[PDB]
């Protein structure tokens, strides 16, 4: 069962408190973009999977309802107790699975020693970081530095691209042009992570309608149609002390997992991805998913970042959006924002941002339990 993605939509992600409306009223604006883009009724979603971190198990119902109108659909909030997902994911698997034929995905956020410090600093410098992330991200960061012999400002480098594709992004809260320099001597988070190289909080939502073959079909709406052509999920690979590492902790392997079994299914491999948005919630995990993602062999991310093949020109473009570190990262609206800019991509309706000629395009994306998630899109009926 082939499963599309037909309209997308979000907010413009902002500093929290920037923009004065409730979380009903974020999700009601790109839940009516997604559904406007992908042409069709209201009444035509039968199900909607709804991903939020904060707040009660009503939030999710109360956003649909102001957002489509009273109904008795079912209405799934992604992140429960008892599994540790997305709501893309689980609106592929309702349409694969045969139990939908159309679904709305609905992601939202809006904020309401070593370990006390980095909170501190999380709460005063508003990043989008659990208190151990910069820790075990900058851990990460220096073994590969130590093993392959990666310079602090690779891991800048990164940083300063995604701020330079950000110019091109009015829906990222961050539109500006740093330099390297600036990159490297922001306020120092964590080890050689300074601020510009961390994700901000950002309150904002997004969405995505999911339909069948049948649905696009009977509806004729090839046209916009992007086709999941793979999708993986990894959850974390338990492995013995010997073979523990930095990289490892930080899920490397359960990406690399993830992105093998999506090429192997979508008959691809790394060369054939033109455009990519991936889960930069610090460089540190940018730079080590170019490896995992198998962009290049292990331990040359320093070559393919000074070759600039993240960048337009370039091999890869990587994060057209300005990544997590220029948009924000509200934590259940981030997965669809990325959606939203590679259907646009492949859409070629990206604009200023336009991958020329991109017809393959990957998502490296992390759920609330630290599952990744990899996902491969092609237009369905090109």
């Amino acid at each position: 069962n082939r499963v599309f993605v037909i309209g997308v939509g979000m907010t413009k992600f902002e500093k929290p408190g920037a923009r004065d409306i409730d979380y009903p009223d974020m999700a009601k604006e790109a839940g009516q973009r997604a559904l406007a883009d992908a042409g069709i009724k209201y009444s035509a979603i039968q199900q909607a999977c709804v991903g939020y971190v904060y707040g009660d198990s009503t939030c999710g119902q109360r956003a649909i309802y102001h957002s489509l109108g009273l109904s008795g659909i079912p209405i799934i909030n992604v992140n429960n107790n008892c599994s540790t997902s997305t709501a893309l994911f689980m609106g592929r698997q309702l349409i694969q699975g045969g139990l939908a034929d159309c679904v709305l995905a609905l992601g939202f956020e809006k904020m309401e020693p070593m370990d006390k410090h980095m909170e501190v600093m999380i709460n005063r410098y508003g990043l989008a970081a659990v208190p151990a992330a910069p820790q075990m991200f900058g851990n990460a960061g220096r073994e590969h530095m130590e093993k392959y012999g990666t310079k602090p400002e690779h891991f800048a480098k990164v940083a300063w691209k995604n701020h330079k594709h950000s110019t091109n992004n009015p829906y990222s809260q961050f539109q500006d042009e740093y330099s390297l320099e600036q990159v490297i001597d922001s306020r120092k988070v964590f080890e050689f992570l300074t601020l510009l190289q961390c994700c901000p909080t950002s309150d904002g939502a997004g969405a995505a309608v999911l339909a069948s073959e049948s649905f696009v079909r009977r509806n004729g709406l090839e046209k916009k149609a992007v086709e999941i052509v793979a999708q993986e999920m990894v959850t974390d690979l338990s492995t013995t002390f010997e073979e523990n590492s930095c990289m490892k902790m930080v899920g490397y392997d359960m990406t690399r997992l993830a992105a093998e079994r999506c090429y192997d299914t979508a008959g691809v491999k790394p060369s054939d991805v033109d455009v990519i948005e991936l889960h930069d919630c610090f460089s540190a995990n940018e730079l080590i998913t170019y490896e995992a993602l198998g962009l290049c062999p292990e331990g040359k991310a320093g070559e393919l970042i000074d070759r600039g093949d993240n960048t337009y020109g370039g091999k890869w473009v990587i994060n057209p959006s300005g990544g997590l570190i220029s948009k924000g990262h509200p934590l259940g609206a981030t997965g669809l924002a990325q959606c939203a800019e590679l259907c646009w991509q492949l859409r070629a309706e990206a604009g200023p941002r336009q991958v020329p000629g991109a017809k393959l395009a990957l998502q490296h994306n992390i759920g609330l339990g630290g599952a990744v998630v990899v996902t491969l899109y092609k237009m369905g009926f090109p």
